[PDB]
């Protein structure tokens, strides 16, 4: 009598929402498809593959449609000898954790804060006074309350033996740009620093590149245990045409023009982390002196096969493809008050900044960008357009976890920032917002920073601002531009 | 000649899912839409914030739209002070580590197990005894096989320092109730409990609240840390227009009413825990006693600016959204056995309950829904309507685990229970399914509860049941009700 | 003037997009649905439910559809006695820890690499040189840099207690296959190791099944507190009529065939691992040996009440559901090459594949699908059909890795293989792809395995390959087929 | 525009690059080198004096 | 990998290896690996990819 009742107490309200019901919950409907297969396949570049080196290849037309990219990069496991026992110890210089140059860059700023006689100290005695001199640092400067000494004083367990490792996330490292061309023309264009920015904002939880990259979220022991054999490493490139089956690039429909990655290699001495100075990096397996030939790569390309009626339909009519390219304003930073210009152009989706310390990036700690002593190395931000707040000043957590919140699929576990005018941002198919960066005569970047921010030890901080925006690829004729 | 016989492999099943196709995977078609940007704005409350007081706020009309909704709140950093260091020791009392009355409670219900001389006990043979007594009151009331005594004597390594922290998830602690009001009318009504059920089911995997409402998952020593420092929290409130952009609500529609958010604060007294109970808390900063004077909040709006032409439509015809409401029962449990009345009205979409015990929230574990020795405090519950089982009698596992699996993004962490009569209850624009509990004369839900629940020491534990309904919105002539 | 003037810069690119625009980011609008109910029923098996016994149950018609179907298990408690102690010692034999079966294999692969007095050395010098001739054998086979043997010895620091456990993910190992029968035809087919396959590549981010399973996630001292006492698990069902509400199985269009869930159950000796051999595991409640007639489980089904219109609606017309159904290929594996001819028939959407040694069932770890010493058993994998390449050959992680990361909602921590013939295999009403095998005279799965994979003490390993493939059911005149 | 070489660049080998397509007409043509600084040693100090 | 640059309709081609040991030592038609063994493994011959 009650669930009767209830499809009968409908009223006029009801009659916006369920009268001529075009759905159903108990019965599926399906749409057809057109036959479809896909295939992997690998291939080698066209030019050699190098450490700091450029390498290009031109990618096969082994179906009608180009889907998945990703950059399978094989890496020689690493093994170290002391340079005395080497016949030849003559090799680049790499970052080694006993002259931790971070580390005395952050000491490098409580210096000032030391009260007693610090240079005749004993090494536990200079620790004490370093925790001592960070509390009244950081009373001083953020009006901390002082952490007891005991709990400022984490020993990472680093183990009692000689090793070398490849760098956190040295999947996206290695990259240090990569071009996507055709006809010539350059289409879209990533860096390292955005491909890890994209992971931390849209990596979704249960998929994250982890594994795939070689990041293990900042645990040298997982990094030293991967780094003793060879790893394979299959970095995605997340072109507009790998976001959704219907951006799948049309190879048929550009029939007379090459379609080229460019890629240009990490420098081998930014790859590597090694316990002491005065150790000897090699290949592992080869026994010899690690080198800038070790690199290998190759591109793994997801091919789409097409039924000929809808082949012949796409190489007649491809028409247009929605596609997002990325731009990129990367400033050096020596003031805690920096103004970034940004010379972007077109309907501008988002923005991502972030800034990385000089004694990070001189560590080896590349996606570290966290300020002085782990801090968010932002205080406040604001946006500009034509001299107008189209922002006004927002704290740092602003930018980085109500914007994350609002527009994208996670939280970043860095000091990454976005900001998004468009309200689905991750969707490739849906316009849903932009701002015209080539019709604005200035956007403006204004950023407080932390106190000391890129001075002394960290003069030269980088500061990364990368945007996305909407563009239009046409095909006409076999040419695509 | 297999991918093309694939092609022409087809009968007449297949031209149910294929015939006619009308999409392709090999060619993306995008849809245009109007021109429309987005603003966040911070506006100052419009009467004094304090703990323990009620706070309102007009919300400005900045846009035509108002989209996201967050409170942004600012808690010094917290310093303790021996009271007689301090000239003027007199502030409210706060939980403290050293008068844990969550373990004392645990303790009273298993006094009738310690076999032996208990009170002249030495402090490690009182811990043995209690942990035996423990296992004789758990075989005794749950047939549970022994665990080591060792193993039930966690340490939790407690720094040996003094401290004070806020408690865990402060953010949404802080908030015990908020009303948003049109035209003096209130819309819907939040509360502190309800917005950590949301966030525990509906709470999506990297986008969780943690560092935006003060959340460490039951980490004591990163609450301490945080409580060092000032604190910026961005409460985001989850209101029917801040699910879906075409449920913003629409300011130009609604121009005579104004638009206010309610906001009642928890007091200062439940806010912190201090490591001993003969601790005055002070501003870390101001080198003051804290009082009910040292919260600060702002409410920070999205505004969503239109095209004339769209603003124009959208003030001659809003129409009508449809709206989810939240409402609450809210009973105190003295027995094991609990029948809650749920006088709720409208189409119910879903329900959430939890209990508290009296000993967590005095503890100031405000948010710790577990029951006796961190069981789970429901065994089974039955919902009826008008005397007939609607649900009959199901264990606690199904209504936390297998309905969360079904309705929800994400299972609790903590003891939250759910029902849904919706298929899809986190779609704020698609009705899936609902109970009208206007039409039903009653509505019980019955709950069978661990035993000794609501006994002795914890005397008025609480049980929180709220639902979510459907209503409608209607916005006419520049007013909305 | 610079929001309008974006409103005004527009041309003719921008017609495609936004040119008649169907949609409004600024006011909602929803569609009404039919009326609706849900309603959970628990229901007894009609056979008697019993450890390595087959039991089946007829499935009631207590509503319109069958939605979600969910195996209710009820497992006891574990305690251990010694052998000696008890009056009546005779009990199955169990997995135990002292008798570590996976480990003394490991070991046996590197004893041609052990140097020295191995038979007449100290445990602790036993230990020494197992970890230095694994050293040995991983740089003989594997070009591996030797580890610290500190860093090898890892002693899982386990309670020096008696204790029997539930092995993990018991809900999972419990059903070695479950059918789905409908008029006496098995409409699909389920097993343990599919369940397990299917929650690692589909299980969502936040909603794991870890608790609902009995799953740790490789945590022993987690599986023996969980075990201490009575456990109830609620195993999900994956049927293709539990994916999506629009599949929802018609009981009303199915009037005339019996709907039957029949479960074949794992034997009880697999089910539990001790720490010693010498221990007798009892019923922790009763206080008697554990056996066979211990297994208790009921079907938790969910059904879907219609408004009468709907229900008189798809009496008339069910018509016909797009289902998956799955296919099953079981090898052993006795060598390092390995091809599985996959005789599956239909249009295949993909398959998984994984490999378990012998060594790791024996030890009733059964989804630990690692090879010797934890690496991945997979070295390289190729896919052919007539004998031709349709995937070349590819790594373990192309198929682990790049797979999931294409096509699945989540990586598998485990050794689980894949691949996609279909855009999005995890949508159940939308077909995005497929290979219809019953055109192909030939699929073979061709694996190179790791050295010594097979070989002794894991001789009759196991390749587990299962396929998803798209069939048809029908409903007419109140028959389903 | 500066181009790599297609093969290694080797003392006494013979190496070869196919020109890009980077515009309608090829003008001038550089090939650039680049050369190490040297240094020496003594023979009788060195640790590989072949 | 072996990049074959030549040209027209090709019969066959053959293909072996020299080590620099082997050269060096002044044995010049010794086409055979280390320790006297087969230097190659395996071969793969591929058109456009």
């Amino acid at each position: 009598a009650g669930s009767l009742t209830q499809l009968l107490a409908t009223g006029s309200m009801d009659a916006a929402l369920t009268q001529n019901a075009t759905r159903t919950f108990w019965k599926s409907s399906y749409q057809k498809h057109s036959l479809f297969a896909l295939e992997s396949i690998n291939q080698p570049f066209t030019t050699q593959v190098q450490f700091g080196a450029e390498s290009h290849i031109t990618v096969n037309r082994q179906g009608d449609l180009l889907s998945w990219m990703y950059l399978k990069i094989v890496l020689p496991g690493l093994k170290v000898q002391n340079q005395a026992d080497t016949v030849q110890p003559t090799q680049q210089s790499f970052a080694s954790l006993d002259n931790d140059v971070a580390a005395q860059a952050d000491v490098s700023h409580v210096l000032p804060y030391i009260e007693g006689a610090y240079t005749e100290a004993s090494l536990n005695t200079k620790e004490q006074l370093i925790a001592e001199a960070k509390n009244s640092y950081e009373a001083a400067k953020y009006n901390a309350a002082p952490l007891p000494v005991a709990a400022q004083m984490q020993s990472t367990e680093m183990p009692d033996f000689d090793y070398a490792y490849w760098t956190e996330a040295i999947g996206f490292h290695l990259i240090k740009r990569a071009e996507f061309k055709v006809g010539g023309a350059t289409i879209d264009t990533i860096w390292s620093e955005l491909l890890f920015a994209m992971e931390e904002l849209m990596g979704r939880a249960g998929r994250r590149l982890t594994e795939t990259i070689g990041r293990t979220l900042r645990r040298p022991t997982e990094l030293m245990k991967a780094s003793r054999q060879e790893q394979i490493l299959y970095v995605p490139l997340p072109w507009y045409f790998t976001k959704h089956p219907s951006l799948a690039f049309p190879l048929v429909a550009a029939t007379y023009h090459n379609i080229q990655l460019w890629v240009q290699w990490a420098q081998l001495n930014s790859c590597i982390i090694k316990s002491r100075s005065n150790l000897v990096v090699l290949h592992a397996e080869r026994n010899v002196p690690i080198s800038d030939d070790h690199l290998r790569a190759s591109l793994e390309c997801t091919y789409v096969h097409l039924e000929a009626a809808e082949r012949d339909a796409l190489t007649a009519n491809a028409g247009t493809q929605l596609i997002v390219q990325h731009q990129a304003h990367l400033q050096q930073v020596s003031s805690n008050n920096v103004t970034a210009r940004l010379n972007f152009n077109f309907p501008v989706l988002e923005f991502y900044y972030f800034l990385r310390r000089k004694a990070n990036k001189d560590a080896g700690d590349h996606f570290n960008f966290s300020g002085i002593g782990g801090r968010d190395p932002v205080v406040s931000a604001e946006l500009l357009f034509n001299n107008t707040a189209r922002v006004t000043q927002k704290p740092a957590v602003w930018w980085r976890a109500v914007q994350a919140l609002q527009f994208h699929s996670s939280a970043p576990l860095t000091n990454i920032y976005s900001y998004s005018f468009s309200l689905s941002p991750e969707d490739p198919i849906t316009p849903s917002g932009s701002a015209n960066f080539s019709r604005l005569d200035s956007v403006e970047l204004a950023l407080t920073l932390q106190d000391d921010f890129g001075a002394a030890h960290d003069a030269n901080s980088e500061l990364f601002v990368f945007a996305r925006s909407y563009n239009i690829l046409k095909f006409t004729n076999g040419l695509a531009g």
